[PDB]
This record gives C-alpha cells, sequence and structure tokens, in this order.
C-alpha cells in the first residue's frame, strides 16, 4: 500500500522519545564491533522490537550519515520477521565509513548476533 500507510505501520518500530534512548543507555546491555556499538533493552509495555540510530556528526557530511542511517535501516528491513522483541540503539561508529555498502551490511549482521538480538 501507500508511502503513508507504511509509514503508519512502520512509526511503531522508530525509537523517538529521548527518554527512551536514555533509558536504555542506562537499562540496557551494550556490545561493539570496530563498526557498531549496540545497547539493547527489555520494552515491557511492547511486544516487538523498535530501533532506535544514532550517527554522531564527527563522523562526517550529511551525504554519509544518511547512508550510514539508510543501511541500518535496510538490514532491519531484511531481518524484521525474526529479530527479537527488544528496544535496540544502534550507533555508528567513526570506522562504519570505511565500509562498502556490503561489508556495513556482514558488520550490522555481525554486531547484531553478539547482542543476541535474532
Amino acid at each position: 500500500e501507500n508511502l503513508y500507510f507504511q509509514s503508519l505501520m512502520e512509526k511503531a518500530y522508530r525509537i523517538k522519545k529521548n527518554a527512551d534512548f536514555q533509558r536504555i543507555y542506562k537499562k540496557g546491555h551494550s556490545v561493539a564491533n570496530r563498526q557498531f556499538v549496540v545497547y539493547t533493552c527489555n520494552n515491557k509495555e511492547i511486544d516487538h522490537f523498535r530501533l532506535g540510530i544514532s550517527v554522531s556528526k564527527k563522523l562526517g557530511n550529511a551525504v554519509l550519515r544518511n547512508k550510514i542511517k539508510r543501511a541500518i535501516r535496510e538490514n532491519f528491513k531484511v531481518h524484521k520477521s525474526h529479530i527479537l522483541a527488544k528496544d535496540i540503539i544502534v550507533i555508528a561508529r567513526q570506522a562504519a565509513k570505511d565500509m562498502t555498502t556490503l561489508q556495513i551490511q556482514n558488520s550490522l549482521e555481525h554486531v547484531l548476533k553478539i547482542a543476541k538480538v535474532f
């Protein structure tokens, strides 16, 4: 269906509130590979995963930041059906910029396996 209704459903899988980010940083578990830090945390009110993304401004220019965000969202679309019901924050590290599009997907899958979400 259309872009409006796609966005209706997909908004539920996104973490928007700064309060949620900060709760997850304080209460969640963290792991990291060279390209990504990942925090995960249970949300008792929610029975499906949610994703929040952080790409620092230090990483580079807007085109690059948007490329990294896109690659993360794309990976979660590929695996939507089998991500455990956790709130998840993905933080791109400086080194994510040094990877190709294929590499960054593999790196994401690896880190998310370490984080035990799957």
